[PDB]
Order: structure tokens, then C-alpha cells, then sequence
């Protein structure tokens, strides 16, 4: 049997070291025999707000708008905007998610933020009861594969920056395991626009050496001393 | 003398917990005869996405799109896109900014995350000599007023979701700090849709009342000791 993973990438120029760590994704991946899909969210024009259009059925309640009751709502109906179920098919498939993507002010892109907004609703990813470990996710990996301005050293406990895992925590922690996902550690690669072309190499051909392996890896704790220690 | 506040709202639904916790900041401070602007996104159906239609004329280098230079190098050139550079307008004539949005995967809604993007752009909200104390926004006030769905037990340290200070980080500290912002305590609305109409009352009323002391208050220490530590 073989595995099955989702590409959600988040960046407007193909010849840059996104691009290049995707591509270098796909490629290892698709050397592996596994099965690979890639939503280019800035390709696809991706939708990131969240808003009454993201339904398409009668609104449980049209006096009093509520984005994540009707969602839920239209989720069980089938009556959710195509955009949305196309990825939710995409994402119930994979065995392992790889998020692709620049660092916007500690956290994801817009775009990528809105996929998470508006593809992980409730009773796909989660239910109430049926979070963190009992995500309807669960079984499945996540991994997140950042690429970032800063340097390492501004990353740190004492730098500037503070430690790079106390901004994983909303992605990692709130979004991620909070949907049943297993987390494996991140993939950072720090200030590639700072580096020498052979520094990039370097990262480039670590985020492929590491994937051969990816399989074997096991998951962090995602929980709270993992992020911050204590 | 005078003071002027911007609120960037974003929320979908007028009727809802955040409509009138903004409706009230608008009350209480346009009572105080303070200048007043709100930019509701969604009813602007603000631009999320990042990119090259973000500058208008001849990109510095259109081989390879680079949104950070060439938004930086448009700002400089006066290029940028009409709705970025409104926003920017209301935000250097605002003494305060008032962000009120409900939480999103422990951050803000994308459409939310895709004015930061793209309205903090290099050159106007920080550049390499001036960030964190030396932003270029510094001298403004910068406060965060969230509504969360998970209950105040749920936000302690030893809770499920983990202390609230730690999805502030990225807000607070990777954004508006950054930016040369002065941090004011964030005001968090903990679970309203739970709540009775009593206690709705009692959060909306802390709110404007607070608001009648705003500018008296200190603002917080935006270190990592103060998210995280003891
Ligand atoms: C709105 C915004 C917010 C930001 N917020 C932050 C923040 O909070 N924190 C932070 O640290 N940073 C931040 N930055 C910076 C951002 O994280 C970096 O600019 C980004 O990660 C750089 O990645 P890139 O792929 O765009 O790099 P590139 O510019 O592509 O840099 C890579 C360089 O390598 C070349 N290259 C590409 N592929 C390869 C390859 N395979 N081998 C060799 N060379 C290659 C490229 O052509 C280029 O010269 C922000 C920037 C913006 C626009
Ligand atoms: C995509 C998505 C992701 C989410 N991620 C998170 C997350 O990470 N963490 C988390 O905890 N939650 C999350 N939520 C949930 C969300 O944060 C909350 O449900 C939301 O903040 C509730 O605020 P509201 O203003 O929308 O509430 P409302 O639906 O407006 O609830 C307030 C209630 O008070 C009534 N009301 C309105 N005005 C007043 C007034 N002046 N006085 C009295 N009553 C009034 C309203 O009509 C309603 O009955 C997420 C939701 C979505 C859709
Ligand atoms: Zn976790
Ligand atoms: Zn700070």
C-alpha cells in the first residue's frame, strides 16, 4: 500500500525557494511512489474570506449570519461552496498534509490562513465533542514547511524574535492538533534570501534528504513545554 | 491635541457580539469627541491575497515576483494599490488602532491577516534599521479586541487551549510591536455565544467602560516573559 499526500502551498513566484522546496517535495515524494496532490492556492485564486457565499443552501437562520454555525450546517447538507469541498476532498485522502510557505508576520499567509478558515469547519475536521486527540482528523500527519526572513539566531529564546516554536503554537497546537492531526516537526528553513546560493542548496537538498526518511519519523508532543519549555 | 482612532473590524454579521462591540467603541469615543474611523472589511470585501496587483506601474525585477521588495519599492515610488494605501492613510493619521475581530484559529480572520500583509508593508510600517521600539509606527497605541469561542477555563496554562497570551505572540509581539506599536492590554470577550444575555451585557459594558480610561492606561510590556513566563 502506498501513501497519499496533500501539497497546500502559499506563494506567488514559482522560480522562488518556496518553489524550489515544493518542486524538490514533489519530486522526492513522487520518487517514493506516493501519491501527490498540490493545491497553489495563489494559482488557484483561493478564496480566503469567510463569508455568507461559502454557503449555498437555505441559511439556518437569515436574520442573524453565523459563519461557523452555518457552515457546520451546510457541511451536513452538502451544501458548502465547491472551492471548499474540492480541498476537504483532497485533505480526507492524505495521509500526510505539507503546508509550503513564507512567514507572514509569525504566521501564515492570508491565503493559507483562509484555507484553514474555511476548508477545516466543524464536522469535517472537528466535532463538539471531538477535538485535539479525538479530531475527526486523526490519523492523519501535518507538517509544516516554513521558510522565513529572520534568522535563526533572531529565533531564539534570547533573540529578538523570541524562540521560533512560540509561533508554531496557533498552527501547530490551535489549528493542526486541534483537528486530530499528528504533528511532525517542523521544517524551518531560516532567512534563505540572506543565504549564499550555496546555503540555499543546502536547505533545499535537506528538506528532500529529510522526506526520504519522512515515513519513519515520529510526531511531536504538541503541547504546551514543547513550545515554550517550563 | 485631538484624538483619532482607527478600528479595523472584521466581522460578517452587523447584529453580532463584535458589530456591538465596535458599535460601542464608536459611542463611547465619538462621545469623547474623539476623531473616529472604522474599516469593516468585509463590507469593504477587503483584498486578502498578496500580490502583484498590489503595484501598479513596472515591477522592479517582473522575472522573478518578490512581494515584499516590490511592495516596499512601490511604497517608496508611490505605486501601491489604492486600498492599501487608504488604510495606510487612516493608519499614520491614528493616534489609536483598534483591532476587533473574533478568533480564528487562534489568530485573526484571513481577511483580517490580509491587511497586515498588505497594508504593514516595508517602508511605511517598518524597514531594516526600524522595527520592534524602532518601528516606524512607534508612538501609536495598538490594542487587540477579541471574542473567543472557548470558555476563560479553557484559555489557563494547564488548559486545553493553553494559556490566551500564547496565541497573542504573533499578534502582539511578531506584528504590532514590531511595527513600533505601543501594546495595550488586549480585551478578550471570552466565549459571548455561550454566555447568557446578562453576561453579554456585563462584557460589552467593561468594554465601553473601559474605553472611557483608554487613554490613561499603560501599555503592557510586549516581552516574551510577559506571554509566557511568570
Ligand atoms: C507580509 C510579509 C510578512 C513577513 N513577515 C515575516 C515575519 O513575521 N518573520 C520573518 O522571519 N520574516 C517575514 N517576512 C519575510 C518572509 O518570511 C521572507 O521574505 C520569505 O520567507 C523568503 O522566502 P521566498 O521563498 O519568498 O524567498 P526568495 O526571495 O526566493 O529567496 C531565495 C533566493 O534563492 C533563490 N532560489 C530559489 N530556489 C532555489 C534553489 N533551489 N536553490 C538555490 N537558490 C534558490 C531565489 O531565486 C532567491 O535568490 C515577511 C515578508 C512579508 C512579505
Ligand atoms: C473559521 C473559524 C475558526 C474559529 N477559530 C476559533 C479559535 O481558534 N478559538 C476559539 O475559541 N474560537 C474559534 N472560533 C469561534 C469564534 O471565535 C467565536 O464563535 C466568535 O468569536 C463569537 O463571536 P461573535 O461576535 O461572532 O458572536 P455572536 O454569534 O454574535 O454571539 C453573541 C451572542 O450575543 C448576541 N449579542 C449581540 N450583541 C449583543 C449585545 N450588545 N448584548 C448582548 N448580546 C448581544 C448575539 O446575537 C449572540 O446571540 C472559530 C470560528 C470559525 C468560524
Ligand atoms: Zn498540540
Ligand atoms: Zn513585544
Amino acid at each position: 500500500a502506498g501513501k497519499k499526500v496533500l501539497i497546500v502551498y502559499a506563494h506567488q513566484e514559482p522560480k522562488s525557494f518556496n518553489g524550489s522546496l515544493k518542486n524538490v517535495a514533489v519530486d522526492e515524494l513522487s520518487r517514493q511512489g506516493c501519491t501527490v496532490t498540490v493545491s497553489d492556492l495563489y494559482a488557484m485564486n483561493f478564496e480566503p474570506r469567510a463569508t455568507d457565499k461559502d454557503i449555498t443552501g437555505t441559511l439556518s437562520n437569515p436574520e442573524v449570519f453565523n459563519y461557523g454555525v452555518e457552515t457546520h450546517e451546510a457541511y451536513k447538507q452538502r451544501s458548502l461552496a465547491s472551492d471548499i469541498t474540492d480541498e476537504q476532498k483532497k485533505v480526507r485522502e492524505a495521509d500526510l498534509v505539507i503546508f509550503q510557505f513564507p512567514l507572514y508576520w509569525f504566521s501564515v499567509p492570508a491565503i493559507l490562513k483562509g484555507w484553514m478558515d474555511r476548508v477545516l469547519c466543524q464536522g469535517f475536521a472537528f466535532d463538539i465533542p471531538g477535538f485535539y486527540d479525538s479530531g475527526l482528523l486523526q490519523g492523519k500527519l501535518a507538517l509544516l514547511s516554513v521558510t522565513t526572513g529572520g534568522t535563526a539566531e533572531m529565533y531564539t529564546k534570547t533573540g529578538v524574535n523570541g524562540d521560533s516554536r512560540y509561533f508554531l503554537w496557533p498552527l501547530q497546537h490551535g489549528t493542526l492538533h486541534f483537528c486530530g492531526f499528528k504533528v511532525l516537526a517542523p521544517q524551518i528553513s531560516f532567512a534563505p534570501e540572506i543565504a549564499s546560493e550555496e546555503e540555499r542548496k543546502g536547505m533545499v537538498a535537506a528538506w528532500s534528504q529529510r522526506l526520504q526518511t519522512i515515513w519513519k519519523e515520529e510526531p511531536i508532543p504538541c503541547t504546551a513545554h514543547w513550545h515554550f519549555g517550563q
